[PDB]
């Protein structure tokens, strides 16, 4: 009555069919603090339902102070609500796992680790704190636990969506190789519209908008973002190259090879710093050498010494970067979105994509074997009128 598993018994992604209601239990629901209840749905990720007034010190309240913006303070705050943003986002995940695509972009996020770099000594492997939260366990007491990705509520703007992560002092860890773990703000509970001509008033398919966040994770888990410095006269590359198709075409190839060649070289340090590396604080040393061996393809000789291959590079590099997009996404859902990053968005809509009469996994609101099913007819925001409410703009 969700949908949640169309083919098979069970669900083939995220590791339970999880109510808000459920007992905590110390492993796959619990308080946590990075004090708030959450929800483990695979190995290295966990979604808490709450509004973020957490992760920035400055945005401990959902006041308003204005562009394209959009507050209501009273938004998820009810068990109900956090029932159905924790379903709904359930739902996505496997949307996004039901292609060949998202498949292999959620695999490379979970063995995506962030660097254990944290030591000032340079012989010393060493966990960074930030790349943990805490989890209190059957006891009572806690644990920190080491994690990848985080999905949480929006702040104050319901509809900033953003990925975003802690930093280090020294160190920048979005663009070093070396990764930190990544907080994307987001909603499933509501969605952009944009005009196109077949005018038509359609709605974004929330699977893509979820996709274009998990790519920027990609990028800064891997230590390659772009420096945020970089812009047109604003839209950063960092932005063109997530959305991918036409628009990533103007970075110019030969500033590419400049940013490829700066993080083989990054990558090229840390093979260095796993080998010059004698002791481990905190499993053996050698284990946890060959957890990131795994993550950044590295090679390894009868000596046991390690290095970067150029093939195994460029093949990584190449998907998180090129392969990886909004663009290629689409192609994927066969969904309608708009054709390129520069366009302007007019209205938000408030919906609801748990129950399968609204949604599913397989069409998203394109419903088959209706009049949904045509011409892009779900995502028409007159024709299926019943699945959109709109609010500003
Ligand atoms: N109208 C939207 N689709 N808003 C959420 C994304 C906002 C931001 N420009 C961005 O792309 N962040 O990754
Ligand atoms: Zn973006």
């Amino acid at each position: 009555s969700s949908g949640l598993v169309p083919r098979g018994s069970h669900m083939q992604f995220v590791n339970k069919q999880f109510n808000y209601k459920d007992p905590v239990n110390g492993v796959d629901i619990a308080y946590i603090k990075i004090p708030v209840k959450a929800f483990k749905i695979h190995n290295k990720i966990w979604v808490i339902p709450e509004r973020d007034t957490f992760t920035n010190p400055e945005e401990g309240d959902l006041n308003p102070p204005v562009p394209v913006s959009y507050y209501d303070s009273t938004y998820l705050s009810t068990d109900n609500e956090k029932d159905n943003y924790l379903k709904g986002v359930t739902k996505l995940f496997e949307r996004i796992y039901s292609t060949d695509l998202g498949r292999m972009l959620l695999t490379s996020i979970v063995r995506g680790i962030p660097f254990w770099g944290g030591s000032t000594i340079d012989t010393e492997l060493k966990v960074i704190d930030t790349n943990c939260i805490n989890v209190i366990q059957p006891d009572g007491s806690y644990r920190s636990e080491e994690l990848n990705l985080v999905i949480i509520g929006p702040s104050a703007d319901i509809i900033q969506f953003e990925c975003k992560s802690f930093g280090h002092e020294v160190l920048n860890l979005t663009r070093n190789g070396y990764g930190s773990t990544q907080y994307i703000r987001f909603s499933p509970d509501f969605t952009f519209g944009f005009e196109e001509s077949l005018a038509g008033k359609f709605a974004t398919d929330p699977a893509v908008t979820l996709a274009h966040e998990l790519i920027h994770a990609g990028h800064r888990l891997y230590g390659i973002a772009i420096n945020p410095n970089r812009v047109f006269k604003e839209v950063s590359f960092e932005e063109l190259r997530t959305f991918g198709g036409h628009d990533a075409k103007f970075i110019d190839s030969l500033q590419e090879n400049e940013f490829r060649l700066y993080y083989y070289n990054k990558f090229k340090d840390i093979a260095s710093t796993l080998n010059k590396a004698k002791s481990i604080v905190g499993a053996s040393l050698q284990y946890m050498k060959n957890v990131f061996k795994e993550k950044y393809l590295l090679s390894e000789d009868t000596s046991g010494k390690f290095s970067v291959d150029k093939l195994k590079f460029d093949k990584l590099y190449k998907m998180l970067t090129e392969i990886y997009t909004e663009d290629n996404f689409v192609k994927f859902f066969k969904v309608l979105n708009r054709k390129t990053y520069l366009n302007f968005d007019k209205a938000v809509f408030k919906i609801n994509i748990v129950p399968k009469v609204n949604y599913t996994i397989y069409d998203g609101f394109n419903l088959r074997n209706t009049n949904l099913a045509a011409n892009f007819n779900g995502q028409n925001t007159e024709i299926n009128n019943m699945n959109f409410t709109k609010l500003k703009n």
